[PDB]
């Protein structure tokens, strides 16, 4: 068997899991089960297989997400046929992270003052960066991380460690637009900065902490679309210190994570905080060790044919055919189960039939974003046909790029 924790998340904010989602775990070939989600995630250990999590209900507020597909295979987790990204800690927001208020070293007049630390399970510090401009730094500790400052509302601010992958979705204003090219101009970053005390500094003349700084305005440079620039920084969180060196030497970073270059770490700790007023934390170390497998669903906050037979000569309980065509974002078939407001449709290949009486009228639900449809009356032969007012000789009719609700009303006109 292999653990797997699922995780119920709200899309935007992490710092809890949502509780109180309706969630059911089907299998094909064991028992199906149902489970509301909770503030830890549900522990269940599954045998080899294929396995659907399903929202029954949201919460009041959020939106039905979509089915998650999994696979158990040899021990380890699969996503659909990828590797499973959610990788987490058993007990949530139970990492101490810290900023060091005691430590003491400057860019160029000023401390730098932003020396954020994470705790590793056997209680030694590794450096982490802020991932979140605007947000909180994590606690002051005057005693190296023994103790911190809580929150006045929250109590304690600690972290719940994962596998850094997927991290577009922690930023406020990135830079880039491709998640896959976001993280790996992160790593890059990570990898030729500032990673552990006492390493050797490659760029000649710069302490070990103007290179942590440039690492961070590194950071920011892509979680916050920060310029590199020695006036746009005047008043930018503490960086109209950074002299032109260490300036030079983030845009050596920025560059570097820029090139068409793979990155050389495989992985890198993240740290996301239980107050979503704090920032996010990027590691640079990576313990795999601490964490098990998580089935992750993240929860967020239209399409209608009819039929009207018109004219003294048209038949009111003829089932008109249409046969619909559905393609998503990317121009591929829809292979899903489709809810509407009669019973469900399997799409095979991007494709059902539906039948429609005069004053009939069938809703699909919870199609994507940017979703195209091709539809067509088969069996329209005698008729005239009109969508939505308008005289289509073949009876078929098509739209790309959805961005709304759409409602196509076929009418049928058999005049004698």
């Amino acid at each position: 068997t292999t653990s797997v924790l699922i995780r119920k998340y709200a899309i935007g904010d992490y710092s809890k899991l949502l509780e109180g989602a309706t969630l059911q775990l089907t299998g094909d070939n064991f028992q199906a089960r149902v489970f509301s989600s909770n503030d830890i995630g549900e522990r269940i250990e599954l045998s080899d297989g294929t396995y659907t999590l399903t929202e029954l209900n949201s919460p009041a507020g959020y939106s039905i997400a979509e089915p998650i597909t999994f696979k158990v295979e040899a021990g380890k987790v699969y996503t659909i046929q990828i590797e499973n990204p959610n990788k987490e800690i058993v007990e949530p927001y139970s990492v101490e992270a810290y900023n060091d208020f005691e430590e003491f070293s400057v860019l160029t007049t000023q401390n730098y003052a932003k020396f954020y630390y994470a705790k590793n399970k056997n209680g030694s510090s590794q450096v982490v960066y802020c991932f979140n401009a605007d947000l909180k730094s994590p606690p002051d500790s005057e005693d190296g991380g023994k103790t911190m400052t809580p929150d006045f509302t929250t109590g304690e601010v600690k972290y719940t460690h994962i596998a850094g992958r997927d991290l577009f979705k922690y930023t406020v204003k990135p830079r880039d637009t491709d998640p896959d090219t976001f993280l790996k101009h992160i790593k890059k970053v990570i990898e030729k900065g500032y990673r552990e005390k006492g390493q050797a500094i490659e760029y000649s003349g710069l302490t070990e902490t103007q290179l942590r700084a440039a690492t961070q305005l590194a950071i920011y440079y892509f979680t916050d679309s920060a310029e590199l620039d020695k006036d746009k920084l005047k008043d930018y969180h503490g960086f109209g210190d950074m002299n032109d060196s260490t300036l030079a030497v983030a845009k050596i970073l920025v560059e570097y994570a820029q090139d068409s270059n793979p990155p050389q770490l495989t992985d890198l700790d993240f740290f996301i905080p239980n107050n979503n007023k704090y920032q996010s934390l990027i590691g640079t170390q990576w313990h795999p060790e601490d964490l098990v497998d998580i089935i992750r669903m993240e929860d967020k906050k239209n399409l209608t044919l009819r039929k009207t037979v018109t004219g003294l000569a048209g038949d009111r309980t003829k089932d008109f055919h249409f046969e619909i065509e559905l393609k998503n974002n990317k121009q591929e078939l829809l292979s899903q189960t489709v809810k509407t407001d009669k019973t469900n449709l399997e799409f095979k290949d991007g494709k059902a039939t539906i039948n429609l009486k005069h004053g009939e009228s069938l809703t699909l639900q919870g199609l994507p974003e940017g979703y195209s449809y091709l539809v067509k009356e088969t069996d329209s032969e005698g008729y005239k046909v009109k969508v939505n007012s308008q005289e289509v000789a073949n009876a078929t009719v098509s739209k790309t790029g959805i961005t709304s609700d759409e409602t196509l009303a076929f009418e049928n006109n058999k005049e004698p």
